[PDB]
């Protein structure tokens, strides 16, 4: 796979030892023929558990996740896969590398399908070669991939909500489960339902993932309330896998305003990632799947395409050129290559609204691009009325920089700043001036 001009698909199901039995074989290869080599991890947790697997090998780790650091002596760099397509933005110089390594190469993050563009883009160019681990490839059609034992699958109804009656199977159950919930608010109803019923759950989202995960080793548990983020290599030691099937998906109307439409039905590659939880111990075979709706390919208008075309577009290549997005991904967006390619200032304030100011990277987008530097907010509070941000029924309000009260108000509306409370709560201190 080393050869150079070659991508290679490590296809391997899930549980068949991908990153603790093939990384290190693929590592050991590369050190010994002095490539200059990347691992990209999906990630903090993923990094770790690659330490662990990596561990006496010369490995430079350009991550907080693990506490090592480097002796200057090494050829082989890990990191996440955001932190590559943000130091490929950043000013900062990004080495050539020769081989080039992404596990759970089927992670749908902006940034996740940009580094997978890049890399493409260079192998196609006959620069570098690379190897993409994962269960299931960009285009799979298989829900229902291999394991380690036998799985019962059963297509059930599953609640998306509290219950009163009718769902005795989901408490009437010994073991441990992982439930897939399409969001956080929606997790939140289920776990204080099972809380309610005397479970102990922990909740798992984007922004907490780290430092929940921990506790699924750190204490006893019952259930595990999930989003779609433990598809990327998070693992537990449970019985049975509750799945919706379903997901949010952020949409762009008109070019105007982003969406979270849905709950609706996640894609082959996440349903064969949330069974894949389980079956993984020979010695433990009959683990449950019980899965609540079908597949659909609904990453077909996804705006996760559309930003990864936004970062691409802005990363350089060469002279001109620009990196298209991965051949199998490609047609999920309709963008012209080199259309958000944004000039030199409004670039870095581009870079710096994601990178410092945490938006996502549609709603960076249109700020940057309107001319607006990073510490003007004025753009938070003068939008249309209909654009206003409701907390609990009630217009939000936050205290500008100027120390004058203002309606929440964006000019540009992006669901995902204000889907959660988190999620609010940071974008108050945004249109605040905190950070
Ligand atoms: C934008 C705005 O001021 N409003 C929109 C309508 O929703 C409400 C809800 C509660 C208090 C006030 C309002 C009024």
């Amino acid at each position: 796979m080393l050869k150079k001009k070659q991508l290679t698909v490590l296809d391997l199901h899930p549980g068949a030892g991908k990153t603790r039995r093939v990384l290190p074989e693929i590592v050991r290869e590369a050190i010994k023929k002095r490539l200059r080599t990347v691992i990209l991890a999906p990630t903090r947790v993923v990094a770790a558990e690659m330490e662990e697997a990596l561990r006496g090998l010369p490995v430079r780790y350009m991550t907080t996740a693990v506490n090592v650091t480097h002796s200057g002596t090494e050829i082989v760099d890990l990191m996440c896969h955001a932190t590559f397509t943000s130091r490929l933005l950043q000013p900062i110089r990004v080495p050539n590398y020769n081989l080039n390594i992404m596990d759970e190469a089927h992670f749908t993050d902006p940034s996740s399908i940009a580094a997978r563009g890049y890399i493409s883009t260079r192998v196609e160019m006959g620069e570098a070669a690379a190897i993409f681990m994962t269960a299931t490839p960009p285009g799979t059609r298989d829900a229902f991939p291999d394991s380690n034992s036998p799985i019962m699958d059963t297509e059930v109804e599953v609640p998306e909500r509290a219950w009163s009656s009718g769902f005795d199977w989901v408490t009437d159950h010994s073991g441990k489960t992982v439930w897939f919930v399409p969001s956080v608010r929606n997790g939140n109803e289920i776990a204080a339902c099972l809380t309610k019923a005397g479970k102990r759950v922990i909740q798992l989202s984007r922004k907490t993932f780290e430092t929940e995960f921990q506790k699924t080793k750190n204490q006893e548990w019952d259930f595990v309330i999930t989003t779609d983020i433990s598809e990327m290599g998070a693992n537990f030691k449970a019985d049975r896998v509750i799945d919706s099937r379903r997901c949010l998906k952020p949409v762009i109307l008109d070019g105007e305003r982003v969406i979270l439409a849905g709950p609706m039905p996640v894609t082959h590659a996440s349903a064969a990632q949330r069974r894949g939880r389980i079956g993984r111990n020979p010695n433990k075979p009959g683990d449950e799947y019980m899965y609540g709706g079908g597949c659909a390919e609904t990453d077909e208008g996804h705006a996760h395409w559309l930003e990864a075309r936004m970062l691409l577009d802005n990363i350089y290549l060469q002279d001109g050129l620009i990196a298209s997005l991965y051949r199998p991904e490609a047609d999920k967006v309709a963008a012209i290559e080199g259309e958000f390619k944004l000039r030199t200032e409004q670039r870095k304030t581009f870079v710096e609204l994601m990178k410092r100011g945490d938006l996502p990277v549609w709603l960076a987008y249109q700020v940057a691009s309107a001319g607006i530097t990073y510490t003007d907010r004025r753009w938070c509070f003068d939008g249309t009325t209909n654009n206003t941000i409701m907390e609990d029924s009630v217009p939000a309000e936050v205290w500008t920089k100027y120390g004058e009260k203002r309606v929440l108000k964006p000019r540009w509306m992006d669901a995902r700043v204000c889907s959660d409370h988190a999620a609010l709560k940071s974008f108050k201190e945004f249109a605040a001036g905190k950070r």
